[PDB]
DNA sequence: AGATCACGCGCGATATCAGAATCCCGGTGCCGAGGCCGCTCAATTGGTCGTAGACAGCTCTAGCACCGCTTAAACGCACGTACGCGCTGTCC
């Protein structure tokens, strides 16, 4: 509870703090989807954003914050732009 | 080669998907304002006396006015150069 942790959304990383622990065992959380409501879930509040953006995510969607997450992170934002650039450097070669 | 139609790209406008901040609407408790009461000090009433200001007469200084010359300064004109202003790009 609060720690820090990094949360998938799309195919990028965030860094987020873990507002609320779900405990579906007890039906409580410490201090949602249907989809994660049977599994062991946390509400996060992503550094860098408003809380508005605070939501439920499940295991899938969360990463301990490790070395080996974060370099994952950079690894997913280093791919996404050069992708980006691959896909502008296409769209100016159609253009000729 | 030129004109018309269709497709693609670029730009403008509206919408929108949102989400952010502000304004608004309602309930609530408060303390700050308005009011009444009592006391007293400062304002009002009455009177005096004296000098400050109002008024008339006179004086003469200074303001106004006028003229005429002469000549310093304003006005006008022209060339041009350098300063204002616009546009652009970079860096912080």
């Amino acid at each position: 509870l609060g720690g820090r942790c990094l949360a998938f959304h799309g195919p990028l990383m965030y860094e987020a703090k873990i507002l609320k622990i779900w405990d579906p065992s007890s039906k409580m959380y410490t201090s949602i989807p249907e989809e994660i409501i049977n599994g062991k879930c946390f509400f996060i509040h992503y550094q860098g954003w408003k809380s508005s953006w605070d939501e439920w995510v499940g295991y899938d969607r969360i990463r301990a914050y490790n070395e080996e997450n974060i370099a994952m992170k950079k690894r997913l934002a280093n791919e996404a732009k050069e992708a980006k650039k691959s896909l502008l450097e296409q769209q100016k070669k159609k253009k000729l």
